[PDB]
């Protein structure tokens, strides 16, 4: 009986986790209304099988979608400024929160708690306003969420103009480099945009009892209880996997011998040099390893040259390398054949290579990545550094890659983060299963939302 109304701000990298957390908050007995904008909505009504707001059911619940309009065309090339778009979402989603509770409430279905993304913190500042209590969903790490917030607040003295190579000592985290910490905030960083659109919600924070985070307590116990002070934070993930699709790349990873394929992604946004990419493709060709590539093409907002492979590199390359544009990288990164996993260390791919027990190679470029590919290679025991980022403005040459990938595949240290990544595996296992830490969390936070309604 209990209706819940997420808002998610309209991007594929926000609306899949978000979609996470309303498929673990139904299987609870839960009503789950998802809310976007209707340029990102019709990617899911196509995606499944909803066209309106049908209940999907979902478990013990169900899940069903509203979706309201920005004022802007079907491929307005504005969305991609947040600069108007970020107020433009606040002037469209002020004016259609108030009159869906409205509704709801006369149909007798009404909303117990909102649950936001930091992008969009007005959801908050509306939650205040009908009286419902609020949550906002954080698809991060605490260490980065504790990142955040002491930048905010001016905690400790960070990266400046006139001193841009200082440290960054926070309570329970490791020391962070200059360009450790998350890059949006470094002041020579291309993207400042993108951090002020996180420091946002942090404006906002008191308006939201608590904090989601896309963790789980034994990776980052210390740190979910440095920030209790400061930010109720209740650990939910990984979202991803579930407590209780296919593709020619499980079909391709079947035929390979166990711990022997690395795979290689960046992301969804992430476009390294061509002169990088010739590099890493020399090292898998002379280190003589199985690897599975997803070249993902960018998009075409960007004046971006499309990555080239070497003459003949695919064709020196038998059938021990398979170039694709995506994978199940759930399913993949789950594949006995894996052996490591060259990623840009978002959090997402960070988690997921946890959760599957795959040790990694750590190429981060800009945001969190550079903190995640830190607490991966020094803190989690489970990466081998490649660089530093791209401010690092480095291209790591085939050599290198090339004694990277024979440390993460033979030797001693593959055994040890082998064995270190396997740990990993049954303490995220534990985490969502029944009553495991995350699960406990969820149930904890349905609670504090009967709590609060009387
Ligand atoms: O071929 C691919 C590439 C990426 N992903 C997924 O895309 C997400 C990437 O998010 P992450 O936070 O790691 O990096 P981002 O792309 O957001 O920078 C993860 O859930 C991956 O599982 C996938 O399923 N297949």
């Amino acid at each position: 009986p209990i209706h819940l109304f997420l808002v998610c701000f309209p991007a594929q990298g926000h609306i899949n986790p978000m979609l996470r957390l309303a498929k673990r908050l139904a299987a609870k007995g839960l009503l789950i209304t998802f809310s976007t904008t209707e340029h990102a909505g019709k990617d899911i009504r196509q995606a499944n099988n909803i066209i309106d707001d049908q209940l999907t059911p979902v478990g013990n619940g169900f899940i069903r979608f509203e979706f309201f309009e920005d004022d802007c065309i079907e491929d307005d090339p504005k969305r991609r400024d947040l600069d108007f778009y970020v107020p433009q979402l606040e002037l469209k989603g002020k004016e259609f929160l108030p009159e869906t509770i409205k509704r709801h409430e006369k149909e007798g279905r009404p909303v117990f708690c909102f649950v936001n993304n930091p992008f969009i913190p007005w959801v908050c500042d509306v939650a205040e306003d009908l009286g419902i209590p609020c949550a906002t969903l954080w698809i991060q790490s605490c260490a980065v969420f504790s990142c955040y917030y002491h930048y905010f607040h001016k905690t400790v003295p960070f990266p400046s103009e006139l001193d841009p190579s200082v440290d960054v000592q926070l309570p329970n985290l490791p020391l962070l480099e200059y360009d450790e910490i998350p890059s949006f905030l470094h002041p020579s960083s291309p993207y400042k945009i993108l951090g002020t659109a996180i420091l946002g919600q942090f404006k906002n924070l008191s308006k939201s009892f608590c904090v989601l985070a896309d963790t789980f307590d034994e990776l980052e116990h210390e740190i979910i209880e440095g920030m209790s002070k400061f930010c109720k934070v209740k650990t939910v993930g990984p979202l991803f996997k579930n407590p209780k699709k296919a593709d020619d790349c499980l079909d391709w990873l079947d035929s390979k011998s166990p711990g022997s394929v690395v795979y290689i992604s960046f992301g969804t946004i992430a476009y390294i040099k061509q002169e990088q990419v010739e590099e890493i493709a020399y090292g898998l060709l002379n280190s003589g390893v199985s690897f599975l590539w997803v070249m993902k093409p960018p998009d075409v907002a960007f004046g971006y040259d499309l990555h080239v492979l070497p003459d003949g590199f695919m064709e020196k390359i038998g059938t021990r390398g398979k170039i694709v544009q995506w994978c199940p990288q759930e399913q993949v990164l789950a594949h006995p054949s894996v052996a490591c996993f060259l990623t840009h260390c978002g959090w997402n791919s960070t988690v997921e290579a946890l959760t599957s027990g795959v040790p990694v190679l750590a190429y981060p470029q800009w945001g969190d990545q550079v903190t995640n590919a830190k607490f991966l290679v020094d803190v989690y025991g489970v990466g081998v550094r490649l660089c530093r980022g791209e401010a690092e403005n480095k291209v790591i040459p085939r050599d290198v890659i090339g004694k990277a990938l024979v440390e993460a595949t033979v030797g001693k240290r593959a055994v040890e983060l082998k064995e270190n990544a396997t740990r990993w595996k049954k303490a995220a296992e534990e985490a969502v299963a029944e009553g495991g830490s995350s699960d406990r969390n969820i149930q904890d936070f349905v609670e504090e939302i009967r709590k609060r309604s009387g």
